[PDB]
């Protein structure tokens, strides 16, 4: 019967009466337009520099009483991906975006329909570096918040107005995982709005949760901090008759434990506030600085003896430093790391 | 006789009745595509960002009813890779793809060709970079699987659907190695499917198997680690006479190995899990330790008989802990040693 | 009625007399252009190469006598961005800019207005990474100042000028803050001019300041030197009856000093003049070494001693020293440390 | 006259009867193209990727019977760089290519020339990334082989052949110099050829010679391996009469050496053989360690000695190992480091 | 009177005879182009890969018989930015350059101009990477010479012809001043030929001056070396009774010593030939090396003396050496200092 190219150019082209630089109904209440996203690959998300890779395909839907054909028997139709400037997208962009270059392998990777009533179907594989402020508050657990914020430039709140899905809101790829965090399945959304100089702009949401899979961090810094603490511990108890030894031991301890904790902030970015590796290795510090402290206070107790050279209450005062010394270190420790682990597992289970 | 640019434009311009945007054999069954995979040279593949860039060929025929001369003397026809847009080939992207620019050198590197009944032969080197969700379980050993995607964008299962070849599958480039794994041969191959929420889209896909080429892994941290193992155990015949000396190698011997297992893991990405590095690492750590702790032990015997001064009895004790202590790091060690190689040999070979 | 595609292709086109390159009231006196800059994102200041990544919206206005129809009952129309060579918009370039791609996504990320008198709206969002000549004359304050220099190029002081605006100047993001550095709200501004070899041209500008949120500096250099001291401080009371260990700590502790003071100038620039990194490094630099000096005059006295065995008067110096020793440091350190942060404080409440 | 313009419109354009999608002289012997390759700098070669950078003129001349125009008075026509469409180049693209984008400073950077004959003259300045297969068989020597093929891609062996000159093969740009290795003036060239699935096509190459220039190597970690090495010699003079002060030099010795032999190989990519710095740190460490060992057989016999008080006897021992030792050192040291550099003088020699 | 636009369109159009692919005064001598460089922002001069980032303006003008109106009443025409192809710009193109992309901010970043002679003025800012060859034969004066090629491509010496201005040769940026180098103003310029095997094409070049602002240098290395040198120096007098510590001292020294000399090349590219930073760190290796030999020397005095235990004289000895040895270290060391700074001293005068 009729060719496919001759309605493709009677409906889009000179036949047709709109240039499409006009909005559709125009001089009317403003089309909505329905997004779905679907996250291809989240992951490769830096920490130093705060922000994070992701490419979404960008399904969206709008009606328009224009292109309303009515004649072929079926109900959709696929067009080219050469079409493009035919149909006039919506405007969109992201306030926190770096770069996001297109995509083009082969082709435009584009994604066309229209159906006899008017609405369309249009997505766009985009891989989108975004900005995001995360609140490294407590640097292992990191509970952390990243968003996209959906809006429209040029087009106000009285001439196009963005809105969500209800049949699923942000889909995710299938069998997708990343190292660093576990994408939670919340996926709690809303939207807010814009008021610039110009006029009132729509912005719609979405807000992602990551939280840290510990372990990694245990391994690389809480295991190598505990086994440098324990071996300032043995050395009460590995040198007794010679003091030189314990003095090293103490002083390279302290130099590995000041080596350790520089190191230790290299990811990071540059931040004021204090953390909880800030505490902990802090306090490790403390305890190993301490103990060789102690250590001073014994070879003084020691030098006086010596010098007095009373001399059985000197031995027993250095006996007693020795003793309570290695006793008082497990309790003073054990408590300490005990508490603070509650002390941010219940933070932890109050922000969850 | 006739002209070849009069004959082109005869079969591709204004007296071809088709203008390229219609799927060829429209409203019938969809037409298959032959791919052939042609890896120019792989490479380059990044650790710490589960990444690989690869420059394939991607040689794709179909057929088509129109564009049927049948009037040439000869077989196919070489044609210009100007004439691009009138050929109509399908759309391909890949899923997990980061980047993949074109390439240009003095023309379009891309490849034409069309014969008397339609089947045409169109290739295009494509450098590249395809995100590998490779599993880490074992570090050294480190059987990879890496993944490309063919997919489409646009036509459904029931309207475009893409298929492998049966003379030759993947083809590589002859005298190609490469340094970090040696690539198998085996080559399996098969193809999923995707379910969006729009429709039915295939999926081809090639699966790939990379193996760690061992020996680097063995230079760089098995032999060092070995070695300063071995020095630990030299320290107890090094040093009977005066117990300093053996303090400071036990102090830094577990500072250089803490160093060393802080130093290994840059290069790797961060993962929650335990690699066999992480087990081997910190076994070695714990046999130096342990090895600084009889020491203590020793150092507290050798005070308590200072302090008693049963003579012949602490005497004759500390030197049953030198005597025993030294006959059991070796067996302790070799038994151990022996059991990860053969619990991580019959591993590779049941996943071989 | 009347058409809006008719009426814009009436308005801009072959229907106008202009052709848009030509400056509208040519042979009359330039036409000012009011500019509002708005911060999108500010962040991601390098250190290291002196440059800041900030993306703004460049809003501009304009008044022409052409393009009034004067015949449209509403104030001002929203047109299409793809008209953007029909306006003739002035142009604009930084002089201090490096890269600064254009964005795209899905379109033109750019604003068209019209009013009835000609005064139209354009902003566009520029990623643009500007380099600034910050003056690191102390490190941990650095008062920082970055400018962005509003230059055209092509059209003279008497051809056109630019000027700012008197509602509103800079305005920036609502709730964005810098971990490195928190942006004072002063928002100075005012412009310069050029004047090269070919004519006078405007140049319009606008500075920012930018102080260091002090924290971070503190915890990773300031803290640790500070133990450093306090362990060689220590060393005298750590040993008194055997001279070795306070050798060693003496050395070690330089050599970890020496260290500490070379990891600190690695995110640092080149540069020629000293800081106040660079005065108090080497001051407790100095203090460590002195003390280990103070040290090698007590082993002098010792080898006198030992060497003559007047031997009252040996221990007597001896002693003296070392009692002399301890007490002198905390006052020379502790009234050095006051006096640096006085002279520190006072500099920053003056440039403040 | 006639006009240059109304000519080159004559020449190229609707008064010629070829369209330039077609192949010069169609339907007969495939048309050879010349091609003089020259190197306008050479340099930034990467080692921990192996490839180089590279940007060649390419100028390639090929004969057509079309374009004689054989009318004007002069040899050759120097032709406009915005005519490029009109002459058909030949495709050409290189099989080991990375990246290897256009340049373009205010025009093409094209050359274009025309004679009566139809003889043409075209050059393109192209910076090329290429991948060469390195053989890091001995790291120090290191001859090396850069290749680069030139290559056709969609014109087979019996349509498009590639040759080389007779007059000049590659030249090289006056007065250039690298660093890292010294061009070698050989050039010693050839071709190959493909075997697709799709047909016969050329391959022309040309193969470098680069060999390391030494002396930077020498200075980074021969000199210091050696003072090393001899600071261990030392050791046993330096230290006679007391023991500890030997095996602290000879643990910190095997550590700095281990730390040097895991630095050595930042730089260098992972690679599973042994190159001859794996084999001289090694021997090195080997003889450091060796040393440390001689040292524990020492104060075995000492701690024999003592646990005794055959006293003569065993100081004579004592004695005879120290004196035995010191002789020994140099002569298995000088003895191995001439017969290293032998072993690879001679085998330099060989390949050269 | 006339229209401006109507005008513009007869000058350069249709109603112009020429095309602008023809050469202006062709068949005729050279057309020669005055070329002025402003160099808007020097610095970010990379020494590791020898190149530097520099933006110029390059402002060229050129006379041609065309494009003469002599019929309005002004001087000179300031054209429109979107007309450049119609003036035919001659080529130009620098022929030690990276990269070097255009620059885009709402417009073409260009400068156009016409006077009734035919004298124009076309300037383009564009961020140049360019390749220099540095020779670093002494690395803290450093004395190197940057170059700018400006060259043609594609018309020979008796076609286009280059050359410099009279009035202002190369200017430079107000109030610009680089951290790394002070920029000399002398601006030292010639030219150049090139003799390719196609014929002969001009070469117009600029020589700049940079030497190194010392003072960094001094801070960073010369300082932390020094006060090394002085550690050993003190050893000898820190310790006479107990050898161990002087042991300890002089390894570490020698180590942390080889630590830095390792750790200085660090942002040096890999280069054979030895630098005044290799000899002075090496001959304070040496300093510090010996000091400890010296001492091997002393033990082994003390040992005899031991062995022996001629008394007097074996004690004579040692105080001998331990005196001559302290009174030689400053006056070997402050004449070598004096030596090698007044050996670069004059070297800078003369080469200044
Ligand atoms: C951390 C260092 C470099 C110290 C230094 O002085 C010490 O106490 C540490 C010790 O590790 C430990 C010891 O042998 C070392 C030495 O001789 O001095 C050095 C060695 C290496
Ligand atoms: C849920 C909702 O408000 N939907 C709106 C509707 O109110 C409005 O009339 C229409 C105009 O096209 O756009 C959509
Ligand atoms: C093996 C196979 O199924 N090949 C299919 C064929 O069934 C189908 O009829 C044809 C339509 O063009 O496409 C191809
Ligand atoms: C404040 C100010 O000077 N505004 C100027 C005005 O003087 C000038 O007449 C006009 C010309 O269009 O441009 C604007
Ligand atoms: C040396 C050589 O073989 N040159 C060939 C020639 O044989 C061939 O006839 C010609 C066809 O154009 O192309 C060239
Ligand atoms: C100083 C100089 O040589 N200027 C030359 C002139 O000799 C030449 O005649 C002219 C041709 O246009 O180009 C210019």
């Amino acid at each position: 019967p009729m060719p496919p190219s001759e309605f493709l150019d009677k409906l889009m082209g000179k036949v047709s009466g709109y240039d499409a630089r006009i909005r559709p109904n125009f001089k009317g209440p403003p089309v909505n337009v329905t997004c779905n996203i679907f996250i291809n690959s989240f992951g490769s998300i830096a920490e130093t520099t705060m922000d994070y890779r992701v490419n979404i395909f960008l399904r969206q839907q709008w009606n328009d009483p224009r292109l309303a054909y009515s004649e072929y028997p079926d109900d959709s139709l696929d067009l080219d991906p050469s079409m493009l400037d035919s149909i006039w997208k919506p405007d969109l962009f992201f306030a926190n975006e770096k770069g996001a270059n297109f995509h083009e392998v082969t082709t435009d990777n584009k994604l066309l329909r229209i159906s006899k009533n008017g609405n369309v179907l249009y997505s766009i594989r985009i891989t989108l570096v975004l900005a995001c402020p995360m609140d490294l508050k407590n640097f292992p657990m990191d509970v952390q918040t990243c968003i996209m914020q959906l809006e429209s430039f040029g087009y106000t709140m009285n001439d196009l107005i963005f809105e969500w899905d209800e049949k699923g809101a942000v889909q995710v790829a299938d069998g997708l995982t990343l190292p660093q965090f576990i994408l939670k399945e919340e996926k709690d959304l809303r939207y807010c709005t814009k008021h610039y100089n110009t006029g009132k702009f729509t912005c719609i949401e979405a807000r992602f949760h990551l939280e840290r899979q510990m372990g990694y961090y245990l391994i690389q810094m809480y295991i190598p901090s505990l086994l440098i603490v324990i071996l300032s511990w043995v050395s009460f108890w590995i040198n007794m008759d010679a003091a030189p030894a314990r003095v090293g031991l103490g002083i390279t301890t302290v130099l590995t434990m000041t080596t350790q904790s520089s190191g230790s902030r290299a990811s990071l970015p540059k931040v004021s506030y204090v953390k909880a590796i800030d505490i902990w290795m802090a306090v490790c510090l403390l305890f190993v600085f301490s103990a060789l402290l102690e250590y001073a206070a014994v070879n003084f107790i020691a030098r006086q003896h010596k010098e007095l050279l009373m001399r059985k209450l000197f031995i027993s005062r250095a006996k007693r430093i020795d003793t309570v010394s290695r006793v008082a270190f497990p309790l003073v420790f054990l408590i300490f790391n005990i508490f603070y682990w509650i002390t941010y597992k219940i933070i932890r289970s109050e922000d969850i």
